[PDB]
């Protein structure tokens, strides 16, 4: 099969009973299945606290937070460091032959300065897919942070969907985002399996998809609409459920875009 | 066949762009006049430090060793497993070098118990398993790899420096450089030493002549010969001019003769 990405929201990273059934069941799914998969991640908490507890105020400009050099390396250690090796030591402790990397490592995923004036903010464009096509091979599991590198060296903070997205373009793989949220309920309250653009924006204005949905579903959509295939929203809520949703099922809500 | 070359680096190289940009100026001249791949281990140098500081949080010790708290591994790893790793993966990006980042436990590269119940999450290192850094190196990619472990149930590991890449040295098969901010260390004659005997070195330590906080280097020198049966060099990172020699088999610095 081709490669399937699993990004993790930080609201899965930041809870141990999320993690211990995400693990398991990538467990199970490899004990039956040989997909090549991979993972990428942001920060969740873990940067936010850091920040607060070295009295670093977060400045916002038009939405996106200023990334100034003296904030960079803190930023990169919570995420690239603290974040990547708490989910390589759940690998560890499950017996998963897990490998952490960055964006940068073997120019996976391609960033460029999205702002001078928000300093550190990087933009995603697709790389080269030829070191973590190498370790999927050997038979490695890629646990990719979402910090990155210009071409010059300067380190950039990158959102963490569109980061998983440019190496889902780059690998030619599929997209699940997974988080808390396990699908797009109608208005009868009903999981929709698979839902088009055209649904999204009506069920956005309709007001049934209201709040943090929103922000997750246009997640998808731009998600959806650069790769050209579709992205999955799901949730680790239903463990039992992870096996058939990496297989390909639409098991949560499948955006089309 | 392969014989790596280990380069270990911390302190305040770590932390300082002129000594960065003439370390991978040098790293890029071997290089190019060389086949035999290199590996980079690091500790966390100032990074931690700076850290802990601006954290207001004590930095304590107990049999001379550095204690490091269960509520304190997260932020290490961080500082160590991080920062330093991906700031020198920017400096290899910038000079043009295929770098990939890796900690102690990517690969089980080397394998880490906790060395003590008293210093909390700080790990004893020994051999792992050479294949996944084997592969990057047959591939043409630089590892650059972290102090930072986990022990086979999942617990993160603060390993001392030098320990680690002495057990990668010997998972790898690999020679061992331990680059830090290190003077000469000079005979009765006033001549630096360029080789010694890990026999040689613990009686100089011993009779007072290897001066200052040399002793804890030389030390560590000494134990990664004594283990790996092959000799170590401690060099500086000041004056990089010397580096290529010093990677081109040349004691440039001073050698712990197995």
């Amino acid at each position: 099969m081709n490669p399937l990405i699993i990004k993790l929201g930080g609201v899965l990273l930041d809870s141990e009973e999320a993690l211990e059934r995400l693990f398991s069941a990538l467990v199970n799914y490899r004990e039956s299945h040989q997909r090549p998969l991979v993972i990428v991640h942001g920060g969740g908490c873990v940067v936010d606290e850091l920040m607060k507890g070295l009295n670093l105020p977060v400045k916002k400009k038009n939405g996106l937070r200023v990334t100034p050099a003296d904030q960079i390396d803190i930023i990169t250690g919570a995420l690239a460091g603290t974040a990547n090796k708490t989910l390589l030591a759940w690998a560890k402790k499950h017996q998963i032959a897990a490998v952490g990397l960055f964006l940068g490592d073997g120019d996976s995923v391609k960033v460029t300065q999205l702002d001078e004036e928000l300093g550190h903010v990087g933009l995603a464009q697709p790389g080269s897919p030829k070191l973590i096509n190498s370790l999927l091979e050997n038979g490695y599991l890629p646990v990719v942070s979402s910090i990155g590198v210009t071409d010059e060296g300067q380190l950039m903070n990158v959102n963490a969907d569109q980061a998983a997205t440019a190496l889902a373009a780059t690998l030619g793989a599929d997209l699940i985002l997974l988080s808390d949220v396990s699908g797009i309920l109608d208005g009868k309250g009903q999981r929709i399996a698979e839902m088009t653009a055209a649904k999204a924006e009506q069920l956005i204005e309709q007001g049934i998809i209201t709040d943090g949905m929103i922000v997750k579903v246009n997640a998808a959509l731009d998600a959806a609409r650069t790769l050209g295939r579709p992205v999955d929203i799901a949730s680790w809520r239903h463990a039992e459920q992870l096996p058939a949703l990496f297989n390909g099922m639409p098991m949560g809500t499948r955006i089309l875009a």
